[PDB]
């Protein structure tokens, strides 16, 4: 069974799926690739995920990948509470549905601090003016959309109840609160959503899945970064030149 | 029960629902939402959808959007087929993970020529030379990824058989294609592959699935297409504007 994670908890699908298997306590190896070091491509690595993308979860001589993917599945052959992952059509539905969104929406645009502000630098590529306020416009676009839209009345993005909907959606969105962007200033909704949604985890969980990213910005003044591959550098130029 | 179905067949992923629902027989109610016109956008509309996406898919007063989410619900509300939507969790898992990829490779990536040949100048906006460019290396990109990591020896990209993860992919690359762009040239591996599924659904649902975006191309020349409204002109500018 072995059932190994390989990740690195400064990328945020890492996180998610890492506190989620650490909250309902499932027997897991985790196998750390330094991301920033260029570690997901190193040919090894790539023996185990032709993609070179993390978390990558290897069950058995299974190896998956996508935080959606491997939550679901992990919530399933492991039982973990409905809650999390209803059986119920709708409700179900309700959280397949903003996956989607989320990862229409949310993946891709949240990280982008990160990038203007550490990995770009990190090899002399400096993010454009424009870019970074489009970027952040973008944001709080989706930060309302999600919001009033999913969040509204209820108290979770999937309804009701925790669920892997608000573990992803609150793990991106850290991204550049760690990175200096309050997001839940101007939102009362979306702060005590998330309150609530951290409170439910716990202090313990949450104060070391992120840790790694709240310090980052730091490590970034003080140097204390690896040097990214060639292979690192390459995929870095490539997300760095699909910022839009 | 009604089970409506708000969709416009240039969308590629109404395509895809509006595919899976014809094939596997299943009672639906297409309400046509024009979108280059902006009714996706109408008052009326975003009663409907406060998102005003497409397709959405209203179930009693259940609605529903998301292409992934609409298609699974469908799927198991009308417990079709079980190649399409596997029950099995290495099997439903690896439909799972594509579609996350897909999410993030494929979709918003392979619609890009369309806007650089038709909704773009429809508006009088022109697309830069590199934008494209950047854009089509992006998706040969991704296409060999589709081709030798999902699809490999296999026959499809979720496994064996033809699934929720094929209808989707093909779908949204079907695209490009109707816009003159032959994807399909230089990859055996892909067209097999396509063939296979195109072949598997049937030329009837196919020839009409696809039929308003082969044409679309003329309608443009001819200007046939219908001028956008104030909302669609800016949901217009905002997804150009994010083209990188």
């Amino acid at each position: 069974m072995g059932l190994e994670l390989f990740l690195d908890l400064v990328s945020q699908p890492s996180r998610a799926v890492y506190i989620f298997a650490k909250k309902n306590g499932i027997p897991l190896e985790l196998r750390t690739v330094d991301l920033v070091k260029g570690q997901h491509k190193s040919k090894e690595f790539l023996q185990i995920n032709s993609l070179g993308k993390l978390p990558t979860l290897k069950d058995g001589d299974f190896i998956l990948t996508e935080s959606s993917a491997i939550l679901i599945y992990l919530s399933c052959k492991y039982q973990t509470p409905d809650h999390w992952y209803p059986s119920d059509l709708q409700a179900r539905a309700r959280v397949h549905e903003y996956l989607g969104w989320h990862a229409d929406c949310i993946r891709g645009t949240f990280g982008i601090p990160l990038w203007v502000q550490v990995l770009g630098p990190l090899i002399g590529v400096q993010v454009p003016e424009e870019k970074v306020e489009r970027n952040r416009t973008a944001m709080d676009q989706a930060l309302q959309w999600l919001e009033d839209k999913f969040l509204g009345d209820r108290p979770f993005l999937a309804g009701q109840q925790v669920t892997l909907a608000d573990l992803m959606a609150l793990e991106e969105l850290m991204q550049p609160v760690a990175l200096g962007y309050e997001l839940f200033e101007g939102r009362p909704r979306l702060a005590a959503w998330r309150g609530r949604v951290e409170a439910f985890l716990g202090a313990e969980l949450c104060q070391e899945a992120h840790s790694i990213i709240l310090s980052i910005l730091e490590q970034a003044a003080k140097k204390t970064l690896p040097t990214p591959s060639p292979e690192a550098y390459q995929a870095m130029l490539l997300r760095i030149a699909r910022i839009p």
